[PDB]
């Protein structure tokens, strides 16, 4: 059985915690070598990747435990440089088990490509046009990428947003839905947004310009919940009770106020970003999607919620877009990228999008518990 | 003196460059060979700086080229792992050059620290009260960091905002506005909203919860503009004209649309992040100021803008929060980031937060300007970077996925399809 519980890891080295997880996750001897050794990620590779490659920038690569998510425990690597956030994610995780961890879900793996159409005199119209020959333009959109069909993903709807008056006249703007299975989905839909081009412009009778995904994935949501009941919570000095109407004291000052609420949501980030990085996934585009998310209320606001239930335990729930991928992109050519996902063993990028959304929340509780906890 | 141009670096192995940037920035050689190895964050380091390491994850590491900044050249190291984002902003970098490179500023380096009051039933009342008192709070802030307050530095002023009407009661909220000088401040902010606690609760009557910094950082801004003249911005297939009005287009798009903003600004944090990673900053507190101000109008929208001079030429505009440091955190203890202050001659944080806010601008005016002139249909660079992604035996998927970084990378030819399509099948 998998097991996400460290034992006492603070006292080994890191030789022992690396031989530890080598031995839990069932690592192959090359790759137990490829954690012992720098530069994991060959110069000659990382120098197909980007451009002017003259080195490598090292993160420190540690490993929050206790994570349970749905039933199933997971180890959840965290490349990031500053301290207490491995621990505090950790330690939220341990209490998290006592009502059983965290409970998950998530939406279909849906991304956004933005078509921009421009000189449309009757944008409105031509709106109406393009959403009944909707079928035309979903199929032009699916003929190329035959593997992502092959998996049944591809372009399952479309959407049609006008803005008839800007200082550029009006723009039509043709959103593709996607399905992209196991990819973040960026290439995947920027090129069904080109491919789609010249029949929305003969449609439309417009000029299409930009051809793009949108980074604002609210469609691709990952939603997480966890309760702690007072005794859990509990502390020597500080009732499980007293904790957590500080708990509620402090999210609520997230709630109403952006100068929080931007601090708050930025250990949510903390959580989910190493974990990001650590799995070979652009960690811009998860951040970009979480803060555009973060603001969808007109006010820019908490990414949780932190409640009580009948009984008097601690709710928190959060949800935000995740888009990322178990394929594509750097997941499967950083060496330890593909190594990080292995040690995870995951089916599908929506359970890793899932799994990132616990690692925030039980990040934000920890500040939220230390921020109310500490003394005058 | 200072160059930041790279000649041929397109050409030259990865250890032809770093042994031209060590040359060019006069590294010591204890300083070449750390670049010359792996390993520069030694594991026991590494083991100081978060709790539970097994090992280390390494980032690609590219310099970009060209970036002018008030007169001065300046080389940007960027720690990132995604295809074109660093020849884009040297691209972009090398035609701000024509004008003269980017001209920057920025404010105070002011941080805010929140005390947060719950129990007072008069917060207006209190309010007046705790602004009366605003000389005595300040000093009692000040009393502890006595190297700050010896910088320059220290709490310069408070403000309080009162939230009447929550689930929780009244919340009154104090903003300790503090100088942080050269350094990212959020400790030094989080101790001085300890140390006026007990006196906001004696004036206030009220009990002190939060006491923490808002990464809001609005006090703190990075400003950067350019210009580019239709002349610089011409190429053989589009006249500079055509290509001002379509980074236009582009720009409106996103300025009105939260769905076109975001992946707007997510191409402006391409630039600034690489940055911040490769100076042992935290990425995460500058991507929660930059969104988060980025929705301070109301509704999420572009933190750059884009406009027309008087004769007609493109000009970029950018502001945004910009908590950097040059001492504190991993700056320091990271070799390779005290190595990238180096190599940036660094003379304090407002420079590396005006040089990133630069690289932000630059990278946002790559991103528009590519995908405005990207043709309805393959046009002729197009047909050619697939004819050399099939040259050097791409096959599949892989020509249009190879051609399409060579040419985002300005850097079609068969030597670079090699080292791409060799990065593609490492899968
Ligand atoms: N603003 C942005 O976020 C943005 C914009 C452009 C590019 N990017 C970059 O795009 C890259 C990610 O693009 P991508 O996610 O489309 O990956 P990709 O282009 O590397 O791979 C996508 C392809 O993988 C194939 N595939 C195989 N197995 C699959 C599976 N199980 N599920 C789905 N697809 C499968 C599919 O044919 C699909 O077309 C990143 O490097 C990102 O930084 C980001
Ligand atoms: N939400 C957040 O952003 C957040 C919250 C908590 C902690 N942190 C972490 O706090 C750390 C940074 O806080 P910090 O910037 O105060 O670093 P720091 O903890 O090293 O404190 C800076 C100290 O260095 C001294 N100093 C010496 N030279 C100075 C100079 N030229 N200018 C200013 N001070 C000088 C000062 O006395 C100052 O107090 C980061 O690691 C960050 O990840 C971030």
């Amino acid at each position: 059985v998998a097991d996400s519980r460290l034992p006492n890891f603070r006292a080994l080295t890191p030789a022992q915690r690396r031989d530890f997880l080598a031995d839990a996750c069932g690592l192959s001897d090359a790759e137990r070598a490829l954690l012992a050794a720098p530069g994991a990620l060959p110069l000659a590779l990382a120098d197909g990747m980007i451009e002017n490659v003259f080195g490598s920038f090292e993160l420190p690569l540690g490993v929050a435990g206790n994570f349970r998510v749905n039933g199933r425990d997971v180890l959840v690597p965290m490349a990031v440089e500053e301290p207490s956030v491995v621990a505090a994610a950790s330690y939220m995780a341990k209490l998290a088990r006592e009502d059983g961890g965290f409970q998950t879900s998530s939406t279909l793996p849906l991304m956004r490509a933005q078509v921009q159409v421009l000189g449309v005199t009757d944008p409105h119209g031509a709106r109406l046009a393009v959403l009944q020959a909707r079928a035309q333009i979903i199929e032009r959109a699916n003929s190329r990428d035959k593997v992502l069909i092959g998996l049944g993903g591809g372009c399952k709807d479309i959407e049609v947003h006008v803005f008839p008056d800007t200082p550029r006249g009006p723009m039509l703007v043709v959103h593709l839905i996607v399905d992209v299975r196991d990819a973040m989905g960026a290439n995947t839909v920027n090129t069904m947004a080109e491919s789609v081009a010249p029949l929305v412009e003969k449609i439309t009778g417009g000029s299409v310009r930009l051809r793009i995904l949108s980074n604002l994935a609210d469609l691709r949501l990952a939603r997480a919940r966890v309760r702690l009941t007072p005794q859990t919570l509990a502390t020597q000095d500080r009732s499980g009770e007293e904790i957590i109407e500080g708990v509620l004291d402090a999210y609520t000052f997230a709630a109403i106020d952006p100068y929080r609420a931007a601090t708050h949501n930025k250990g949510i980030m903390n959580g989910i970003d190493p974990v990001i990085v650590a799995t070979g996934n652009d960690w811009r585009a998860v951040e970009a999607g979480a803060h555009a998310y973060a603001s969808r209320s007109g006010s820019y606001t908490s990414l949780t919620r932190w409640e009580k239930d009948a009984g008097g335990a601690l709710v928190g729930s959060i949800e935000l877009p995740m888009p990322v991928g178990l394929v594509g992109g750097a997941t499967k050519t950083h060496p330890l990228a593909r190594l990080a996902l292995k040690i995870m063993d995951l089916q599908s990028a929506q359970q890793l999008g899932e799994i990132a959304a616990a690692v925030g929340l039980a990040q934000n509780l920890g500040a939220l518990r230390a921020l109310a906890t500490e003394g005058i």
